[PDB]
């Protein structure tokens, strides 16, 4: 049907069909008369998977022969989403499978909706890991994703009377056709025990053994016949009341049972620390094993790169020391040189509550050898500080990996900087903040370690896959090469005055909005006007992200309609979606406020279809693939300095939404690429927030001087949005008034005014669309292909390659 | 190579080979250079499984069309063993696969050794279920095995310093290629709650829900293209600290985690009762569902047969009442008629400690509605007794399903008799004992319910599969038809004086003994003379089975050698094997005694290679397939009246071992078939045991009057077999002397003397072999094909059929 979805060869369609029937019969053990759509999805999934394995086997053997440097991406999160369409896209099978299934009398699109998301992550950090693997494979890097195969991913979100309800995400109920269990590569991981000192060194003894069993998932590059591997570890009990002893095996296997659902919040639970060690211990053994199959650890760093996705796998550092010193008997200094040269650290946040700070009493019990190694790392590190800044005792307490207090803690960030040759932030403003604020001391000591690597998203999933209409019209004008070289979108800049392109861009947007409006009605009985502006904020619910600021605007528009009902307003559908961490009380209250606003606004007859507020339930990767292409306005309104980068922002820029946002994270670079005129910037810059903090933030001041704001607060307090529970929202008002760490009132005025400028441009479809084109055309920098090329050249020391392997 | 293993067609071998390579590549994702033997086994297993599915699908559809009466075999145990060779045998693929793998440069036999046993049973009762499914399929019955898919089967037995050690049997570590998960047929099972009474009837409410997910395993008939189904249920938590709530899902799923390892011993644990209800509830829903796809329950019994394998699924009876009365709203009497006409009960033991007697307080909490139904069943039943035997109040307490006492108990056997149209024992002597002793009352009330169905074993696994040499030489003389009509072995009786047959029978036995001797050395470093008589006792360790009697004989031979070293004795290798239930202290002591005897006897230089005592570790189905064909002497020495049938006994008769045994269980019928002259019978009959009990059993009497016995006891007490722990065996001696329920001393004299008659016949190879031939020739009755034909015609009301379905 459409050009970018590849060829439907006569030979190929016939082959796809007969293999589909072979799998329905032999793999699923069904005939055409009893098969349900789920059987059909599985038969297709098994058919497409057959096209991978040849390439998978060839790619792994090719690395064995050429022995290139290997990249190891360690992450507790891999937010993968669905695999089927992504695989078809990267293999050029999409039209072929469309044809093949059509001739069998099936709809491939309704088959794709049966696949469960692999929701093995929380949000941005997890999804960055997924975009990264795709880009690494597309760039021919000999790269491995390593993580935990969680039995339960992020919870499924239900809304009940406006409140979030959590359900276990049982994503493996029906099997996962994409993975291959490799029980033959199972490895022991140790916990507890004690340290013995002998003549020939320290010995870690009397340990509890948990087995790590690997599952391999293929990761295909874009049309280059490279298939890399994501290896995920599962916890298994070793084989040594009888009944009770058998039942208690589930204690050891609980390690890989469930993903922790905090995003941007640290929780010091033991099961979490076990998870962190488990992935690090099993992975390092695998890494070392692979290195020995090609005595001499001097070359280790020329053969191995280990990237740490936040501090979650920070134990990689003392684990590598442990193996090198205790088991391989290298001296301390030589082992330490290998370690630093091997490891690199990526920071994703500056929020203090998000940083991992592990109680010494936990590490002592669980990992007594690792604590000793850490104390020694600390002593030697602090001796370098003392030597470089003599007499500066304050520096020494600030820089210590050990934080003193009523409970002693290890600062895992400090550990990562000390044991890594490179530390990077994820956007230029965020990397600057690291050097000026929380890592200033470390930067002054080792300025060469600090780098920027601005985040990116994959144009395969985030354009070609979710938005075939837009990719198609682009390909008509400029060709197909941009899919793996997103800088070429800049050519689109010569079509900004082209009348036919303007209509085509606007046509695709209208189509996406129609389709999504129909999805809202069918799957959720929700009833929206597709001619309204689609105002969307989707991301995890967190105070720093300021869904509340969005809420206040929404209430302002409603109060403006009620004051002057017969006046023209540009109609909006305001959509807010995201999950709250189960124990984050405020976050849960925010969700309830949003639905409470919808209860009132959506059933007011005076409003009409001019204002709708929808809470988008169970936001996840596969929902983002649907709502992003449908969006007109992208909301990125975090208090300046708090959002390290953002990646949703890039997804929307790429898909023809305009951005309203603060000068925060990657927003700064997007606006710089598109031109500030083509972006709706508002609010405090980082410098302004700083000024407000020195002086003191008094929210009362904004309440006294802004009648429209006062009215909103009065409505919240008086029970206007909760008639049965008049005092339901007193926590929010109290917080907004007395301890708002994120200064929601300070940006309110400039936000509302900036929002009027958006409504104004939207009244002029032609000028709206030309601004869209200028965004899309300059979104090229935000390809994860660019990001990974920079990691490769500036951190890992490997050259990317766009060359095809043969089939 | 050999005729009974089928054709190796040129077309077939070429096809098997290319499918093997397809699975190695696409299913296992390996190339010929990295594959291990386990990969090779899996590729073969996936290839052979492809030949089943066509037939599997056709068989299930054929039943849908013809709508025959369905047989439902309910069992908590299915002792399956390995599936690969059995599948090849039943499909005639064995030579073809042998050729195909050979040409690929593989040894099929070493590939077969990689398959784990499905050890989903304890011993005899579990294995009878497995033989039954094979026979049902071979006889074209529309039959379903229903049970629990245990995550851990019977424990793996390790011997450490002579003591049993238990290891979790993790049989699914590497996957099970034979099963097909059917998550689409998942069903809710209820526990706890309470009973509400309304106007329209009783309602069971506030229940905990556990989900039952089915796994289908194919069961192929012998060369008839029938493939039936064994459906096994797995426990799953429903989807509704967050972390802790997710972790606690393992509480509900524990139901199907582990098989209880007691054989012939009841343990009243709650997890066991949950297991029993779970299989019964999920199965009955499936049964009822299937019946509705073809309102009117009058025809239910013409469409459904439910067989209860012991009392383990006795809850089938009140569950069926519950559904029929509470959910389908039929009146009590009509529902009860349907129930009785549907259900039938098989008893497997008369040992009082083995009978299930469930505390009312457990049933009350766990299954409060079922208890009410049981009380009502009891009341109405006792009214029929009272009416038939007026004034007999004693009968009424004896017959009650409710046993009075300090703790009230439900007698599950009494329930099964009341709710069943047929009750059967498993050998003629056992069925007679039921009518005269423990079920006398019930027999007097309803004499027509009581039947015999003498057990059998499948000649496919138990001859063709494990003993291809013997099957081959039989097929040479009499053809192949006997494999599915074992009565034809009677033709062999005209070869008893044939010189060539005599040499061939003896040749096969020598070959089996050589092979097994080499297995003992390779896998266990054990060092035996293959020219010695192979004296084997293999079965679970239980006092009633009298491994101890065997022990005393062994010690007697040793003391006879030491007394007169230079005298000729027929050399023996005495092999004893079996598992002990983990909490059965005595049973564990017996294992230690056996190895203690081996420690002394095996390293005495005066003994030479004249007497060896070996403990066969980890006895299980796949070990029985090896040792049975190698046996000369089969030991079946249970105290008369205690072994209901036995089935090992039949395995040995079939494979050319002679039997030494008591007139117990099926021993009586075997000796009757072969002629008493061709059997080594000894010891008390049932009548003699009875006489001894009336008088009182005083073991002291045998100790005073038999010097050889006194010497053994003195040796046991003085520490002759335990020099470091002189008093190690005082529990055994104490038991033997003061409270031996099984009268080991009473049979000792006649046992020893009968054992001398065996040594005598063994000195004359020609006459030994002719007696073997007379056993093999009359072992036909003991085919499970005969057994099932009798169940079908006399209990289920269906006609067996030997006719082939088409391929
Ligand atoms: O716990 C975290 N979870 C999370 O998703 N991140 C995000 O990581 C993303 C990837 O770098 C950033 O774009 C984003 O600004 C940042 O909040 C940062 C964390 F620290
Ligand atoms: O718990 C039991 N386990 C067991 O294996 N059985 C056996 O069941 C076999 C099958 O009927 C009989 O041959 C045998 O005599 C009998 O002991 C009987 C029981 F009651």
């Amino acid at each position: 049907q459409i050009s970018v979805r590849g060829l439907a060869g006569v030979e190929n369609v016939t082959e796809l069909k007969k293999n589909f029937n072979r799998h329905l019969h032999f793999t699923l053990v069904k005939d055409r008369n009893v098969a349900t759509p789920r059987d059909y999805y599985f038969a297709l999934a098994h058919t497409v998977r057959d096209h991978l394995v040849g390439r998978w086997i060839r790619t792994q053997q090719h690395y064995y022969e050429k022995d290139p440097k290997r990249i190891y991406y360690l992450s507790l999160e891999f937010y993968m989403g669905r695999t089927l369409q992504n695989t078809m896209v990267n293999l050029a099978l999409e039209n072929a499978c469309d044809e093949a299934t059509y001739q069998l009398g099936l709809d491939m699109e309704e088959l794709e909706e049966i696949e469960e998301d692999a929701g093995l992550g929380n949000g941005g950090l997890g999804r960055l890991a997924a975009c990264f693997l795709d880009s690494m494979a597309t760039l021919g890097l000999a790269a491995y994703g390593y993580g935990i195969r969680y039995e339960f991913g992020i919870f499924n979100q239900k809304i009940c009377g406006g409140w979030q309800m959590e359900e276990a995400d049982d994503w493996l109920r029906y099997g996962n056709p994409w993975e291959k269990a490799r029980p033959e590569f199972t490895l022991p991981v140790h916990f507890y025990g004690r340290v013995e000192h002998t003549s020939q060194g320290a010995k870690w003894v009397d340990t509890q053994v948990v087995l790590a069993m690997p599952y391999d998932t293929p990761v295909p590059g874009y049309r280059n016949n490279v298939v890399n591997t994501m290896r995920l570890w599962s916890a298994k009990a070793p084989n040594d009341g009888y009944i009770q002893a058998v039942l208690d095996r589930n204690l050891a296997e609980n390690i890989s049972r469930v993903l922790y659902p905090n995003d941007n919040f640290f929780e010091g639970k033991e099961l979490r620390l076990k998870q962190e060690y488990f992935v690090v211990a099993a992975t390092l053994q695998d890494i070392i094993r692979r290195f020995k199959s090609s005595t001499n650890f001097d070359a280790f760093p020329d053969k191995v790169a280990i990237q740490l996705n936040d501090t979650h796998p920070s134990l990689a550092i003392p684990e590598l020391m442990r193996v090198l010193v205790d088991l391989e008997r290298l001296d301390w200094d030589k082992a330490w040189e290998v370690t630093v040269k091997t490891c690199a650290y990526t920071n994703h946040t500056v929020l203090p509550e998000a940083l991992e700070r592990w109680p010494v009493h936990l590490l002592e019990t669980l990992l007594p050898r690792h604590l000793q190694i850490i104390y020694e790392i600390n002593q030697r590190f602090l001796n370098r500080v003392a030597a470089a800044f003599p007499g500066d005792v304050d520096r020494l307490r600030r820089m210590s990996l050990v934080e003193e207090g009523a409970v002693k803690r290890i600062n895992m960030a400090h550990l990562c900087i000390a044991g890594s040759h490179a530390v990077n932030g994820v956007a230029r403003i965020h990397s600057e903040i690291l050097k000026k604020t929380i890592f200033k001391d470390f930067y002054e000591l080792e300025p060469h370690k600090f780098q920027n690597k601005t985040n990116g998203i994959t144009p395969r999933r985030w354009l070609v896959l979710c938005n075939p209409g837009l990719a198609e019209i682009i390909a008509e004008r400029i060709g197909e090469e941009y899919i793996s070289d997103l800088d070429q979108l800049r050519k689109l800049l010569s079509y900004v005055d082209d009348e036919a392109f303007i209509r085509d861009v606007a046509k695709v947007k209208q189509e996406n909005k129609l389709k999504f409006a129909a999805y809202l009605e069918r799957e959720y009985k929700v009833h929206i006007n597709p001619n309204s502006l689609f105002d969307v904020q989707v991301k995890r619910i967190h105070e720093y992200k300021r869904q509340l600021l969005n809420c206040l605007h929404v209430i302002t528009l409603y109060n403006r309609i009620k004051k002057e009902p017969n006046k023209f307003v540009v109609p909006r559908t305001v959509m807010i979606g995201g999950k709250a961490a189960p124990g984050y009380h405020m976050a849960k209250m925010i969700i309830k406020l949003i639905t409470a606003i919808g209860d009132v606004v959506n059933h007011d007859p005076v409003v009409g279809d001019r204002l709708r507020v929808i809470f988008l339930e169970n936001y996840r990767v596969s929902l983002a693939e649907k709502v992003i292409p449908a969006a007109d306005l992208s909301e990125q309104i975090s208090t300046a300095g708090t959002e390290a980068s953002g990646t949703g922002n890039m997804k929307f820029m790429l898909n023809g939404a305009l951005t309203i946002g603060t000068m925060d994270g990657a927003n700064v670079e997007m606006a710089e690429e598109a031109g500030e005129e083509n972006f709706f910037i508002f609010g405090m810059r980082v410098e302004d927030v700083d000024r407000l903090d020195q002086r003191g933030y008094n929210a009362q001041e904004y309440y006294d001087r802004i009648p429209e704001l006062r009215q909103i607060i009065e409505q919240l307090s008086s029970g206007f949005f909760s008639p049965k529970q008049p005092d339901l929202f007193k926590d929010i008002v109290n917080m907004l008034m007395h301890h708002d760490r994120f200064k929601v009132f300070a940006d309110y005025e400039e936000y509302v005014k900036c929002q009027e400028r958006v409504s104004a441009l939207y009244k002029n479809p032609r000028e709206w669309t030309r601004m869209v084109i200028r965004n899309i055309a300059t979104s090229g920098k935000f390809s994860s292909d660019r990001t990974i090329a920079q990691y490769a050249r500036e951190i890992w020391g490997v050259e990317p390659s766009r060359q095809r392997l043969p089939a």
